[PDB]
């Protein structure tokens, strides 16, 4: 029993973190085989943050303008290139701790673990979601760029995020590991700001299923809803539309609990209209939307507490 | 900016997890140097869970009744002993990944990271607190026993918890790494149940300081309180008494924010009496008590967003 915001074990990623310095700027890089991946803004200077021309900045650099440190050991850079908003620094040493890995570009609503790092040294691990507005509600300070987000399947680390920017509302923007930003954001100092966000409906439903698995039914009701009628309510509460694909994805949780998806939708509809009336669900007084269906199956018992 | 439930990087602990089997029971062990530590209830059988005599059960076992598996490799047990509620299995191989470590017995209110494991394989990491009633609100299933809780300081892992039991309310009980239970609990099937719990006042105050550091002051007020008068209110709301030692521990956060501790106590008093009135603090609609003062300093900027 229990239900926590649960991150993946971070060891396989810890062994990949290094420090990258260019000029007076230091941040983190990800060392896989003989390449170190890092944010290209490591090459910027303070007077040229408004609209850096990265091609023009990078052509002025040599391999030896980049310092890479793995623990106490200097790795010599033997090549460099820019791919979108990341730099790939070829180094003279292949990382002996390189895990089996993939690069993935995730969809909004998916979750991942973040290994926050500073000066190439891991600091902490937490779970986040890609919000519908393509920001993440991370926890990051100066020097955290190049920290990565990931999921682990069997022994394979799927890297999905590299940290680049903090927006005016204190939320975060970054890229996939090929250097493409999530959302409309970019690596320049402009007026960019998070668009209006929405609540991830399919995730809220998954978490209500988690609560049932763990033995709590107080919020259920005798009603059902059509998908169309549910979505009319979702829209009023700034919830993402629920699609038939979401309904299909909730199939296994529905089967394990005996609660049809549209019946759980009727429960959620009532919770939105009535509030929780001072009660909690899985220790929260808010409807939680940063657990996917997969996250629930991963953490919960396969046997419902009936 | 941001503030998350942040666990320590788990890699140093991952490298210590093994599987221990005795009879038909399998659980996790912690392999440090040439010893594997695990819950002694690995030697129990289903018909003798109500009041096992562990001394009598263990004398009937040989070294070769214990199977220890590290990944795909069998470690041969060459000695065994019982210390309180843990078994120490001496093995023929010292763990080459043993980190610098200590065993610590923590005080109630302190937090730690849990590496949940099954069959010797790490599954996930989350943060918990030792509750005032010496339970932990963990997330654990069958096979999770022997999973450990820890903090990391510099390169040194301080192990503070090993998982043993789930109580009827779905919360958890376990031991220090010397096998002494936290709280009145034990490794037998009885009517033991969590005592009444309280909210960890010093931690709530620390988290209010975190909210100020991160730029939010909405909940402050112009009042102050004496410690005695605050504690009269704390008691009414089932909060732990605040001591002068707690006030001293909050010193650094008070200095960084310019908010005297007793003034933050007056803010908390008002929050308890008035509620949050539909607002949130650091994304929570409840007053959070599983961040210590140290946790706040560890995660937050040293510069307040004034
Ligand atoms: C990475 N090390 C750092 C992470 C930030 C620092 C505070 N919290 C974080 O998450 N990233 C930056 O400081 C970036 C780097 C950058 C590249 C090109 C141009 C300008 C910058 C400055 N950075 C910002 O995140 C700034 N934000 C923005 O400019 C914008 F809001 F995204 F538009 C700022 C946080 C104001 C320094
Ligand atoms: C460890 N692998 C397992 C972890 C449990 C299983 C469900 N969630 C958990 O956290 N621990 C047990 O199953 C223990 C072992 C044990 C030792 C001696 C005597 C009886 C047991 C059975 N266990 C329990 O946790 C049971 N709880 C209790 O007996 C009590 F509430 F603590 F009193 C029970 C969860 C009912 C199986």
């Amino acid at each position: 029993s229990g239900f926590r915001k649960m991150a993946f074990p971070s060891g396989k990623v810890e062994g990949c973190m290094v420090q990258v310095t260019c000029g007076t700027t230091t941040l983190n890089g990800l060392w896989l085989d003989d390449v170190v991946y890092c944010p290209r803004h490591v090459i910027c200077t303070s007077e040229d943050m408004l609209n850096p021309n990265y091609e023009d900045l990078l052509i002025r650099k040599s391999n030896h303008n980049f310092l890479v440190q793995a623990g106490n050991v200097q790795l010599r850079v033997i090549g460099h290139s820019m791919q979108n908003c990341v730099l790939k620094l070829k180094v003279d040493t292949a990382n002996p701790k390189t895990p089996k890995y993939k690069f993935v570009r995730i969809q909004p609503g998916q979750t991942f673990s973040v290994l926050a790092c500073y000066n190439g040294s891991p600091s902490g691990v937490y779970q986040c979601a890609m919000r519908p507005n393509f920001t993440i509600k991370g926890s990051f300070l100066n020097g955290s760029c190049g920290s990565v987000g990931f999921n682990i399947d069997y022994d394979c680390v799927s890297f999905c995020y590299m940290h680049h920017m903090e927006l005016p509302t204190g939320v975060h923007a970054g890229t996939d590991l090929e250097g493409n930003f999530y959302g409309p954001f970019g690596d320049r100092q402009t007026a960019q700001a998070a668009g209006t966000d929405t609540t991830i409906t399919v995730n809220v439903l998954a978490w209500l299923y988690a609560a049932v698995i763990n033995g709590d039914r107080w919020f259920l009701n005798r009603f059902t809803t059509t998908l169309n009628d549910f979505n009319l309510v979702a829209m009023k509460y700034n919830y993402e539309p629920l699609t038939q694909d979401h309904v299909d994805i909730l199939g296994p949780l529905s089967a394990q609990t005996g609660i049809a998806v549209l019946d759980m939708c009727a429960s959620l509809k009532e919770l939105l209209q009535n509030g929780m009336n001072g009660r909690t669900i899985l220790g929260s007084a808010l409807l939680e939307d940063e657990f996917t269906p997969f996250d629930v199956v991963r953490q919960c018992s396969g046997v419902t507490f009936q």
